[PDB]
């Protein structure tokens, strides 16, 4: 499926990976290899964190198809109910289906907030 | 000359070349070196073939300023009338002058369907 | 601060740097390293100088956080009043605050006409 939301600009980070910034819905696309795990985050219109800031947090590398303890799902000695689909995604309302662009780069993959 | 059609997003393929996807007119820009032969194709809104799919067909490399036997012009033991300008381009109606963006990347070069 | 102007396409030059062409206000984003000096120029709608042209003049490298004798400020044996903020920027009207996108890539850095 698809929708009518492809108004965003594509950018690159440093000299390795690349991420696109949504100048409207406030979304970003970040992923290691092509056709792999993806991640979406929110941005501020008062100060859009261009690649300059992105590369800063990206350098720390707290995902790599692993997802550090950033979200509510640390993935290490946790109760039954976890995050991702029960913590960082309140039903379909989750910011996972609010942009076609991100669906292209990420490849309609299950991305989680970072 | 130019027109009023620059609504598209630019993307990259793998870690070598890059191609832009037109989220409207359904067009794509693909080329080897800067200022060289170009190629335009159509895309589906139901499932836009992001770089993921592009790199797949691009990996096969069936052009390289040569154009394989993909189109109606195999370029090898064929009748008089050929393609390109007499097979893969029905007059000006050809999808060669329906986007300014592609005209920039391709460099207003005679691109043929792949 | 920010505004409502993010309608532009991002492109890359050669195989090192990258620049975004503003298909409207006629502006381009050029800079060496991420989060460093930036440069903005005007383009023509009749013949948008794609990366092909950019790389041409860019190859000469007449800036590098130095700015050659291109503008009115050669930076070498010149009168009191110089350019940049007194030659290549007529008050706030200067083409430095006419695009949010450029402000992102450049990082709200002081750019000078090249």
């Amino acid at each position: 499926g698809s929708e009518h939301l492809v108004t965003t600009a594509t950018f690159s980070i440093g000299s390795t990976g690349l991420v696109v910034y949504d100048y409207q819905q406030l979304l970003i696309a970040y992923k290691p290899a092509p056709g792999t795990c993806c991640y979406i985050m929110k941005i501020a219109p008062e100060s859009i964190p261009s690649l300059e800031a992105l590369t800063r947090k990206v350098h720390n590398f707290q995902m790599e198809c692993s997802l550090q303890a950033k979200p509510a799902v640390p993935t290490s000695k946790l109760g039954q109910a976890e995050g991702r689909d029960a913590g960082s995604a309140p039903s379909g309302g989750d910011p996972a289906f609010l942009g076609m662009a991100v669906s292209t780069l990420c490849g309609e993959v299950p991305l989680y907030y970072i």
